[PDB]
């Protein structure tokens, strides 16, 4: 397992604009186009991203460039972020992954909240961290994933993602 099979298995692969858990309009494997309710507004977010007419569909070898683009991008908000790095480079290869998730799901806004796990994280308390990651909008919203991800913390193995 690598962090393109985790996010692989956790959001999926549609060629045609979907909405997402969310309701916001996104393609590819979790590519987010728009937050505005506007199919328009998403249909030229996905022009301008593949740089072509899509008419609201790309192929596989697309949507697995802006996979790439959006891993890579995960990472260097990960590096970039004063707050995130030292928990960051403190983590195993494993749970890196896990941490690149979260930020590929929620983007580095939406882990604003999540101070005291990233203390807990930093310190290695595996158990601790694992119970206050789950009291999270996060993990009420989409519980099956966040325990995927917090079973990957609390382990540092990929137990919960070995049999998909
Ligand atoms: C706990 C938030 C998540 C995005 C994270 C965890 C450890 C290191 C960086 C980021």
């Amino acid at each position: 397992m690598n962090i393109f099979e985790m996010l692989r298995i956790d959001e999926g692969l549609r060629l045609k604009i979907y909405k997402d858990t969310e309701g916001y309009y996104t393609i590819g494997i979790g590519h987010l186009l728009t937050k505005s309710p506007s199919l328009n507004a998403a249909k030229s977010e996905l022009d301008k991203a593949i740089g072509r007419n899509c008419n609201g569909v790309i192929t596989k070898d697309e949507a697995e460039k802006l996979f790439n683009q959006d891993v890579d991008a995960a990472v260097r908000g990960i590096l970039r972020n004063a707050k995130l790095k030292p928990v960051y480079d403190s983590l195993d290869a494993v749970r890196r992954c896990a941490a690149i998730n979260m930020v590929f799901q929620m983007g580095e806004t939406g882990v604003a909240g999540f101070t005291n796990s990233l203390r807990m994280l930093q310190q290695k308390r595996w158990d601790e961290a694992a119970v206050n990651l789950a009291k999270s909008r996060w993990y009420n919203q989409t519980p099956n994933r966040a325990k995927r991800v917090i079973t990957t913390f609390r382990t540092g193995t990929w137990d919960a993602y070995k049999n998909l």
